[PDB]
């Protein structure tokens, strides 16, 4: 019959997705954005006077990628200029204009190249980094306090991560933290002194007559990792005059005996700040708890305040430990750690006391910690219907644990089973957003009795377009395996037909802790290959996937390139058994890690698999950075685990190739899986006579994210598929 | 009926082509090598008596890569611990071997990583170059003499090339002359100061970490050249306590009012040294006459004795100018140049007059000056049978020019028609070399009234095997354009049939002075695609062609990627009006140059090729080297040539590609094209949203030559082949 979702709409981006941020800058209003003008909204009733006109900025003479306002209300960042570096870091210029006397400000400006700025969470203080020094701005039209002086271009960083800390622990180019009130900053450095370089060619616009080489302080395992330091800054007592003092806080000394990282910073009070410290083996964590001394004026981190995390069966934390949420008193916190069972639940800690209780419990798990009341704990977790796919909002009433209530769970059952939910400033209102496995819909709730007050968006526009196009479906279900159930998802063509034999693609990611099968609505690739080209598209969470608990996801321990691989082919029979499938044609394809298990189940010589490609992989453990890598695999060293960081690369399973169809893509910029990588396995692949396709993607980094480089990708991969697969 | 010539074939070398590498130590003798043992032959009558034995160096304790006996016939040098570098550089270990005392000489020896050594022309004189500075061994058992004190790795190189002066003026590492009785010594000195550095990644063994950038100081066009010193120094006068004088030659004042090269250095006498410099505009170049004065102690170039060479139609010499050929006293010499005409002749040049006089003359051209009696002088030319692709030898009589004969074109018609010659110390006797149509043959002749002594190798072996296989046969002819012929070569599958339709491969070079049509027999894989896979692979040699006269050799002056591109298109048209040809599947590529030319045609949208492929292309001229490109291109700046710099690059073709299938492959460690070539090939169709192959090999430099990357590149392309056109 009628059109299909074609290659050409998920490229050109056909089917728009309509999506509702907004910004809350109180209790009782938010901004949304567009992109005309931005407009304050009233929670209660839905009322919404223009907050500042579209035209304001029409002749400010530049493209402004983005707004922030002062809480105070008073003031507009201006973001302007920018350039994109890592995932999280990049540059940009600012100006600073006064909603009062509709005026820009221009005299004592931010520096242009400026690396990160940050309002204070209540009045109009500005914090900024610039050539790696905190700068301190009281008043938006006065001058800077300077800060730091020991700022270094890639040796010392003052308020910022470098890479590792970005990619690795933070998620973040930000390392500075005001307090509650803005009297205190407190900001991380980190020392890249002795760290080794990565190096690799860039190319530029074809006018520069010469590559030239990017190199950045970069750990790849068992090298010498950034040290940190710690410190603390009064923005009240700084003169203009006395440089200012930035308090130390250090240690504690279960990390000073050997290299350690930094992890968490949650201010607590005025006058509390908690710190988390995390072993280089990523066993074993501590949180200190540091009052401000009036007295002394420096920041005692009593003893018998501190909370030793630690796990005997792998790592502690999903990726680190959790972040901890402190009552109004600051004398106790509810953070998610690890049961007794293996399953991560909330724990109730009081201050100086070493044994939590658990206000949760079960067999299954709380992702994160929403908001905290002074009656409620706000949560979601994939409690509904065991399915570790879905996504909730929970609140438990603080003064009776047995009365937990789901807030999300029934709105809209058949449409909605995966939430992410964002609060207003006491939480008395908040904004669902549901991603599946219907069409994304954002509604507006108050929270004094969880009454819906209104929807935001219900995308019906996208619903009108896609009903005169034949979509594919999703399934969701489980096989067991060993007595345990492994979750799984299959995107199906339209006009599913189980009496006949169809080609199947294999979706992996399969890295720790991930999650391939769930209940998100998704418009991408593999929707324009089923819905076109009548392909199975089907991902599998097997051993050391997340959200169901330690005894999974602690199975690759010291151990990746086993399980997760094993299960990947294990999942590919047991779909070919389900008799919809034709097996003289499976392949399988990834990404990232997802691009290092596909490369590894391709030389296990299964005999499963016709084809794959592998995108941007990683090819041994040593090429990746030590945060990441030493997490999951220890140290590579013959007293630790240099045995199997050298039996699990993709390189020794070279000769098994010659069995199978293999695509190897890489940009030559890469600087998180560095093509060297993708380098090592063609260098193999060469020795022992194995004949594969490549493509390179010349200054592209680990997304291939570029308009074209994605469109060219996406492209060459439908074209070895479909050539595969006919 | 029975077997072809196969992939396998070519790349296991199993039909193995024999030669006579001889090397004449005397005007009677020479050494003819083996796998055992030098044996040493008198021309004369055949007679060898073994001159070294095979087992004086089993029990050596490293494998010998190379010999070198000293004039005298007294010393062996031996070379080992090979280490490539560029296409002529490499270094090495040696040990001087006395024949005499059948003893090694141990104390004093040549320390290892030695760039190069060389013999005295007469006696056991050793100069060699460690470490960028110049040593000289007056005996092998005694203590070296250093020259040179401003050996800086990579920055000032004395006696040997740097990376542009070895690949673009001398072919060659070496950058010393003796005198032709050993007094003197002479040297130039390089320095690559302000030369700018190319970089890229070299990855080396899995093993390694991280990779190491290399960095070659490597002028691009328009940048900034090494600049060179000349000096001399006597070798009889040095002491041992004073550290030893350098006399400089300098100038000529025509070249130092701007950037020149060093381009030529001949000994004339014992006395006088020929040395010829090039402006950087390689439009103008003259030769120095300098004796040595016995007073003052320094170099006379008395201008007067200066003879210029220019072109006012394009560059000079084919790719530099010409090597002088002096008579005995010195006072007179030949050289190869450039007719009225258009044509390469010998002139006879009388040392202080201007004006040469031509000894030869015609439509074609000499290609080098084999050797000089008193009454003869020998070489080799294109004259027989108006063939540019042939080659023979020929003599002329000093006393009667009209009296030539020749000595090469009749000897086997049928089989040889491309010589070449080695001539004994007083050129008693002369090896001739013919190597094609038919195969390889190897002869001796005595000078005295060019008897045929013997044949030396006629491959026999290598026929009988090749009788039992089904051959391609070759073609060579012309075409007529612009009532000038151009002339072609195909190879031909098996049982040709004229009434057949096969697919076509263009083999394609065309770069400046190239020649592919020619009469050389080749077993390589333009012989499996014929043979096996039964397809008509052609070369075609258009404008810009050499050994043809300076009409269609400088053609292309100052215009690359214009008539050679737009006759291999031509070329291609008139194939395939030919009535075997199925025009559906005619195919293209080459490499470096022909690279270049292959996506130039791809690019142009001439709709005459359903696929190609380029192997280490150039791109754009701005990225290749100065000494090269300039020759051609000029000066990419606007007062110069910028304007067709910019107008003729691939990349602006990009959009053309739309309508080809191209393949794209191109080693990491190319220090000569450097893949940032092939990288902003990549990158352009990407940006404008084309399909194409790619294949980098890592660590594999220009040549792509190692025995797996060989293998591996040979078959991908195969496939790709294949594919286009089954
Ligand atoms: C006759 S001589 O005195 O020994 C003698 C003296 C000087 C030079 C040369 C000579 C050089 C070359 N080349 C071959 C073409 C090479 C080339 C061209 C190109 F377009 C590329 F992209 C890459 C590449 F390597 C060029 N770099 C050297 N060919 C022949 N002769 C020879």
């Amino acid at each position: 019959s009628r059109k299909t979702y074609t290659l050409t709409d998920y490229l050109k981006n056909t089917y728009r997705l309509k999506l509702y941020s907004l910004r809350w800058i109180s209790d009782h209003e938010y901004l949304y954005k567009q992109e005309n003008n931005i407009l304050v909204f009233n929670a209660e009733y839905g009322n919404s006077s223009v907050f500042l006109e579209n035209s304001t900025f029409d002749e400010f003479g530049h493209s402004i990628n983005d707004y922030s306002i002062s809480p105070d209300g008073q003031f507009i960042l201006l973001e302007y200029n920018y350039v994109k570096q890592w995932r999280h870091s990049y540059t940009a210029s600012y100006d600073i204009y006064d909603l009062n006397k509709r005026q820009l400000i221009t005299e004592e400006r931010i520096p242009n190249n400026t690396q990160w700025v940050t309002w204070s969470p209540v009045g109009h203080k500005l914090a900024y980094v610039w050539n790696n020094d905190i700068y301190v701005k009281i008043e938006p039209n006065l001058p800077s306090y300077r800060i730091t002086w020991t700022g270094k271009e890639d040796i010392i960083y003052n308020g910022i991560t470098d890479w590792v800390y970005e990619e690795e622990v933070f998620s973040a180019y930000s390392a500075l933290w005001w307090s509650p009130n803005g009297t205190f900053l407190a900001y991380a450095q980190f020392n890249d002194t002795e760290v080794p370089l990565i190096e690799y060619s860039f190319y530029s616009d074809e006018s520069l007559q010469y590559p030239k080489t990017v190199r950045v302080p970069y750990p790849k395992a068992g090298a010498v990792n950034p040290t940190v330091k710690f410190f603390v800054v009064n923005t009240d007592s700084l003169s203009s005059v006395t440089n200012a003092t930035s308090i130390q806080i250090t240690a504690p000394a279960s990390m000073l005996i050997g290299d350690h990282y930094l992890c968490d910073v949650t201010w607590a009070t005025q006058e509390r700040i908690s710190l988390q410290w995390l072993r280089r083996i990523q066993n074993y964590s501590v949180m200190d708890i540091c009052d401000y001394d009036e007295s002394s004026g420096r920041w005692n981190c009593l003893v018998a305040r501190q909370h030793i995390e630690m796990s005997t069966t792998g790592w502690v934390g999903r990726f680190r430990p959790s972040e901890p949420h402190f009552t109004l008193d600051g004398n106790s916190f509810y953070k998610i750690i690890s049961n007794e069972e293996g399953y991560r639940h909330i724990c109730y800690f009081q201050i100086d006391k070493k044994d939590c209780t658990f206000i949760t419990k079960g067999t299954w798990e709380v992702i994160g910690i929403e908001a905290l009341t002074s009656d409620y704990l706000y949560y979601i977790s994939n409690e509904y219907k065991g399915m570790p796919g879905g996504r909730n909002l929970y609140k438990i009433q603080l003064s009776d644990y047995t009365k937990v209530t789901c807030l999300s769970c029934e709105l809209n059952p058949e449409r909605c089973q995966y939430y992410s939910v964002s609060f207003s400033k006491e939480a008395k209102y908040y904004q669902l957003r549901c991603s599946g496995p219907g069409l994304p819909l954002y509604t507006l709730h108050s929270s004094v009795n969880d009454k819906g007050l209104r929807v935001l968006e219900d995308n019906s526009a996208l619903d009108k377009m896609l009903q005169n196009v034949q979509m594919p479906s999703k399934k969701l279900d489980f096989i067991i395996l060993n007595e345990t159930k492994f979750w799984y998802q299959m995107i199906l063509p339209p006009h599913f037909d189980k009496s006949k034999k169809y080609p199947l693609l294999l979706d992996v990611y399969a890295g720790p802790c991930s999650q391939k099968a769930d209940t998100v609505f998704r418009l991408n690739w593999a929707t324009y290959l089923a819905s076109t080209e009548n392909i199975i598209v089907a991902s599998f969470d097997g051993r050391g996937s997340g959200y169901q608990g330690d005894k999974i996801m602690h199975a690759i321990n010291r151990r990746l390139g086993t399980f997760e691989v094993e299960d990947q082919i294990e999942a590919a029979r047991q779909f070919s058994k389900m008799g919809f499938v034709d097996n003289k044609r499976i392949a399988i394809w990834g990404w990232s890690y997802g691009g290092y298990v596909t490369s590894m189940v391709l030389g296990s010589g299964s005999g499963v698999f016709k084809c794959g490609i592998a995108v941007a992989p990683v090819s041994r453990w040593e090429y990746y950075d030590s945060v990441y890598t030493e997490r999951y695999m220890g140290l590579p060293t013959p007293e630790d685990n240099l045995d199997h960081y050298r039996n699990s690369t993709v390189m020794s399973r070279a000769e098994n190739f010659k069995q199978v169809e293999y695509l190897l893509i890489h940009g030559t910029a890469d600087d998180n899986v560095h093509f060297q990588q993708s380098a090592q396995i063609s260098k193999a692949l060469v020795d022992v006579g194995v004949d594969f396709q490549a493509m390179w993607y010349t200054d592209e980094d680990h997304g291939i994210a570029s308009s074209t480089a994605h469109q060219h990708i996406y492209t060459h991969m439908s074209h070895f598929i479909k050539q595969c697969f006919s």
